[PDB]
């Protein structure tokens, strides 16, 4: 097929500074940083992911770098560059509000119907881009959707992309290990359910092994209290046995966009209209020198 002409940018360790730790798990550690290129008079807020040094782990992080550098879309997280230190590290765009899952849980009392429906459009938009690029995500969840600003979200975590989370997986993905663009549609359905429930855990209490039988019996995730039958019908359509019967991401963009025009007709939230989330309208919305700071989305070299 088509040659992948993507540019892999190698960055100097001296060009960036680690400020604080954002998340440290089994993978290694993710830091909040600032990237000050050569003499460009700019400060780019970054997220640096560093890994001991084992040849097996280094191969895995370089494959994630391959996928991340191959994508480019307003609703998909891109790799800015890599630094070849003794350990090796990925330089990514800082998403100050973290993952959408923690965001909906922590801000439920101020998340209105407009935001929820706009996020659905945005996720479908990124997922439709991944489809056009012939790339299957294989791990779409509210935990893998990051928040740049409350009004702008992007899809991330390409550790399993390709050109186990059972409770987000499609039927063919569990029983036959079949991963298609339509199997990501099932994962999108669970993602939307997570949002509409304000970060509630899918199939809570139920073990992962029983899921296979439950889905074959016809049991699916319940209707969230805020959901009208209009929004729930879409979630249900994402969970059909026949993958071709499930909606396409371009249809999902259209469907949620129609709903985003009159959000109170499709999502019933007590306190809607009087709710508000941070925005560039806020006084001091944006530690050391914040003079010379620009986002990665605006910093582009020819
Ligand atoms: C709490 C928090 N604050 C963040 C700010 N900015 C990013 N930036 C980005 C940009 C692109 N991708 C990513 N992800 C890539 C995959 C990783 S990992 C280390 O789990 O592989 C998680 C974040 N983060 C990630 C952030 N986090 C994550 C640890 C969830």
């Amino acid at each position: 097929e088509a040659p992948n002409q993507a540019l892999l940018r190698i960055l100097k360790e001296t060009e960036f500074k680690k400020i604080k730790v954002l998340g440290s798990g089994a993978f290694g550690t993710v830091y909040k940083g600032l990237w000050i290129p050569e003499g460009e008079k700019v400060k780019i807020p970054v997220a640096i992911k560093e890994l001991a040094t084992s040849p097996k782990a280094n191969k895995e992080i370089l494959d994630e770098a391959y996928v991340m550098a191959s994508v480019d879309n307003p609703h998909v997280c891109r790799l800015l560059g890599i630094c070849l230190t003794s350990t090796v590290q990925l330089i990514m765009q800082l998403m100050p509000f973290g993952c959408l899952l923690d965001y909906v849980r922590e801000h439920k009392d101020n998340i209105g119907s407009q935001y929820l429906l706009n996020w659905c459009v945005q996720i479908a938009k990124g997922m439709n881009y991944l489809e056009d690029r012939r790339l299957v995500h294989r791990d779409l969840a509210a935990r893998n959707v990051l928040v740049k600003t409350p009004q702008h979200v992007k899809i991330t975590d390409f550790g399993r992309a390709k050109l186990v989370p059972i409770k987000w997986m499609a039927l063919e993905s569990i029983l036959h290990r079949i991963y298609t663009h339509q199997s990501d549609v099932w994962s999108y359905g669970v993602t939307v359910w997570e949002l509409m429930t304000f970060g509630s855990k899918p199939y809570d209490g139920i073990p992962a092994s029983e899921i296979s039988s439950i889905l074959e019996k016809g049991e699916r995730l319940p209707q969230p209290p805020i959901c009208t039958i209009d929004v729930y019908m879409i979630m249900v359509k994402c969970w059909m046995i026949d993958a071709d019967s499930r909606p396409k991401f371009r249809e999902l963009i259209i469907e949620f966009s129609k709903m985003a025009r009159d959000p109170q007709r499709y999502l019933v939230i007590q306190g809607d209209e009087r709710m508000h989330l941070p925005s560039p309208t806020d006084s001091n919305f944006y530690e050391e020198d914040m003079d010379d700071v620009v986002d990665a989305d605006e910093y582009l070299i020819p």
